[PDB]
């Protein structure tokens, strides 16, 4: 429950984390590359 996942776009080259919450960011990159390909970008910081 609530781990931080890190996520990485190619398209820019920035790097962000968030706990899974309403982070803008991310919201940006879902719907301008798409939720499924930026949910393969994410890597969870507990592993």
């Amino acid at each position: 429950a609530r781990k931080v996942k890190q996520y990485k776009n190619p398209h820019t080259g920035e790097v962000i984390e968030t706990k899974g919450g309403n982070h803008k960011t991310l919201k940006e990159w879902k719907a301008k590359w798409g939720p499924e390909a930026v949910e393969s970008w994410a890597t969870l910081l507990g592993h």
